């Protein structure tokens, strides 16, 4: 759980549903980088 998270929202439009990609950036495991698309409602819902 890194602060760090915070700004990957913010770019999480950049990285659209590619969350391996913000996960090899972050160096974090699937749980957080899908938490992260979890949180976001434009990709969460198709
Ligand atoms: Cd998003």
């Amino acid at each position: 759980f890194l602060d760090g998270i915070d700004k990957a929202q913010e770019e999480c439009e950049k990285y659209h549903s590619n969350w391996r990609a913000m996960a090899s950036d972050f160096n974090l495991p699937p749980v957080v980088a899908k938490e992260i698309v979890a949180s976001c409602d434009k990709c969460q819902l198709k």
